């Protein structure tokens, strides 16, 4: 029981080898979920389920620099499920975000901001009962 929008520190921004883990439960009647990697103002990775674009369901990722969004990545693969309890892993490696979802493999998303030393925060919003936020060096 965190309250959303929840905001995690990444102090010192992050690395190759840093873990992030969400846990927490998917609403009944879901429509979106976000996660925000943030760089100040900006965000180097959005991450952002949605159940309901045009009756289907989504997976949108994107980077937003001086308040604009850029060029977006899509995934149809989608494991998220309303009311089911979720976990969400996300694994700095050099070139690119990987994402586990239930600790299937999901999505790669290759870094478009290159300070990783500068993306300091990351929010939660959305749909959600969010349970932790954390992180760790593998
Ligand atoms: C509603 O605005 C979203 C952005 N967004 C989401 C949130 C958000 C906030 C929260 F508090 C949340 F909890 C939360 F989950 C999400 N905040 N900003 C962000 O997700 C951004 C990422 O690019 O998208 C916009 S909507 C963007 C607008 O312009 C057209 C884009 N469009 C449509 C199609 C297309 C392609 N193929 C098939 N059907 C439709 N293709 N592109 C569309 O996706
Ligand atoms: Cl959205
Ligand atoms: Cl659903
Ligand atoms: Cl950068
Ligand atoms: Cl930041
Ligand atoms: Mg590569």
């Amino acid at each position: 029981p965190l309250i959303v929008p929840y905001n995690l520190p990444l102090p010192g921004g992050v690395v190759p080898r840093m873990l992030i883990t969400i846990l927490g439960t998917v609403k009944p009647n879901a429509n979106r979920i976000a996660l925000d990697f943030q760089r100040g103002n900006d965000v180097a990775f959005h991450f952002n389920p949605r159940f309901n674009e045009n009756n289907r369901r989504v997976i949108v990722c994107n980077t937003k620099l001086d308040n604009n969004w850029g060029r977006e990545e899509r995934q149809s693969v989608f494991p998220f499920e309303s009311g089911k309890p979720f976990k969400i892993q996300v694994l700095v490696e050099p070139d690119h975000f990987k994402v586990a979802v239930n600790d299937a493999h999901l999505l790669q998303y290759n870094h478009r901001v290159k300070k990783l030393n500068e993306i300091s925060k990351l929010g939660i919003s959305g749909d959600i009962d969010l349970t932790s936020a954390s992180y760790t060096m593998i």
